[PDB]
């Protein structure tokens, strides 16, 4: 319960980033892991100082008067630990890895801190062979996401001296799985006003927590996984997607948590897989992460010589929903070059 205020801030960051993405790619699939993005950037901030550090955590939604820097750091450590704590029937792992250039001068304190407190695996990497370094990192992320996130990094700058990656993998079974014998092989899904695509449409009638939001004109359906997780489906009325998107916030989630009521639903859900990628460099800059990218970047907590700056950031995430449950994964990439 001590983590709720932090997860609430992390959720509002999720919704604000989501809204940036709807501007970048309007009327298109969006899919990402906000916790992966938040966790990777907080970890980077652990080695930052002064405005370089404060910009990162403020961009993540934190208010330093409400929650001091050290409290944010300790809170995220507790969050990651709790997410990774084994729960029968749930596969959920969030981890990170640091690939350190052969000539980098990382502080021993920093490395021991992240290995012990942040789950981090640290690898010595020869970036002078940029093609092999990229393959090494991509294969590591692929392995850690159970094969689901392939080719996270498309290009790696030739002068790279450090890479930070975060990965998340989630696999869970529905509390009430669908019977594939009741799945319609080919059913219509409306992708715009006049256009359908065909998808298998799963079908069951069971009790679920659900509501119709009278203010936002959307249906909200909660589908439980068998252990410690749930999915929320938000289905706007015709023409209401934009207004629902505008309204999504932790405040809205809290309202819905009170209003959801469990009762019978005749439920049709599509079986499908999607993937999405994001080049986050300029987005994170616009959102307020400025000094990290500059020749005056302050990462004095990270290397002896304060020798690096952020150069690029990217995210990839994948989703599958089917009769048994859901499998999803994501990964965050942060690239550093000499300052």
């Amino acid at each position: 319960a001590t983590l709720y205020k932090m997860s609430s801030i992390n959720a509002d960051f999720a919704f604000n980033l989501y809204r940036r993405f709807t501007v970048e790619t309007p009327d298109k699939n969006i899919f990402f892991s906000p916790v992966s993005i938040s966790a990777a950037l907080v970890m980077l901030s652990f080695g930052a100082c002064c405005s370089t550090q404060t910009e990162i955590v403020e961009t993540l939604g934190f208010n330093l008067t409400d929650t001091p820097m050290v409290e944010i750091q300790h809170g995220f450590q507790h969050l990651i630990c709790s997410l990774n704590f084994p729960k029968k029937e749930l596969e959920l792992q969030i981890g990170n890895a640091l690939f350190i250039g052969k000539h980098l001068k990382p502080l021993a304190k920093f490395l021991n801190d992240v290995k012990t407190l942040y789950e981090t695996e640290v690898f010595s990497t020869d970036f002078s062979n940029i093609s092999a370094a990229k393959q090494e990192i991509n294969s590591h992320v692929e392995m850690q996401t159970k094969g689901k996130v392939v080719g996270l990094i498309q290009d790696l700058k030739p002068n790279t001296i450090m890479v930070l990656v975060n990965y998340i993998h989630f696999k869970a079974q529905w509390a009430n799985p669908f019977d594939p014998s009741k799945t319609e092989d080919s059913s219509s899904f409306l992708i715009d006003k006049t256009t359908t695509v065909q998808v298998p449409m799963m079908h069951q009638m069971e009790q679920y927590y659900h509501l119709v939001d009278m203010e936002l004109n959307c249906t909200v359906l909660q589908m439980d996984y068998s252990k410690n997780a749930l999915a929320l489906f938000v289905l706007p009325k015709e023409g209401q997607m934009e207004s629902v998107e505008a309204a999504m916030s932790s405040k809205t989630l809290k309202k819905w948590n009170r209003l959801l009521q469990k009762g019978w639903v005749d439920l049709f859900v599509p079986k499908f897989s999607i993937s999405a990628t994001y080049d986050l460099g300029a987005t994170l800059l616009k959102m307020g992460i400025q000094h990290a990218y500059s020749e005056n970047a302050d990462f004095s907590g990270l290397t002896e010589d304060n020798g690096l700056k952020l150069s690029n950031a990217a995210h990839k995430a994948v989703l599958h929903i089917g009769e048994k449950g859901t499998e999803a994964a994501g990964a965050m990439f942060l690239e550093a070059i000499p300052r």
